[PDB]
């Protein structure tokens, strides 16, 4: 595994790959959910704001930052990512709009969604034409 591109993926599946791949991956603190299943594994970090390099190479990140501006901190990094999209539901964002502001990342990164058939319709906006 090597490429990029959105899968349908859950969190384990996205934790297990981060790991082999020591590729980055990115997680929205707002989700508590994602919070309590990361931090039972990984106890020994404590989360802070921005770059957690512990057993996996996390960037925990906050939901009122932009969009953009949060993306422009991975680009600046320029490192390959696996997550699901930056600004979907983790900034009150449709599918589409998350898609649009996302490819302002510069950042070669797996996206995820929630089922297999959303996969195509993110994909779609993704080429935009």
């Amino acid at each position: 595994g090597s490429h990029m591109g959105t899968v349908s993926w859950n969190l384990r599946e996205m934790l297990a790959h981060a790991e082999e791949t020591r590729k980055l991956m990115p997680i929205c603190m707002d989700v508590r959910a994602i919070m309590a299943t990361i931090q039972r594994k990984y106890k020994g970090i404590k989360i802070q704001e921005g770059i957690v390099d512990y057993g996996v190479r996390f960037f925990f990140y906050t939901s009122k930052e932009p969009v953009a501006s949060i993306i422009t901190k991975l680009n600046s990094l320029n490192e390959p990512l696996v997550t699901m999209p930056i600004g979907y539901v983790t900034h009150g964002f449709n599918l589409e709009e998350a898609a649009r502001c996302m490819r302002s990342l510069k950042a070669p990164a797996v996206v995820s969604v929630s089922s297999p058939d959303a996969v195509t319709t993110y994909n779609g906006y993704l080429t935009s034409s």
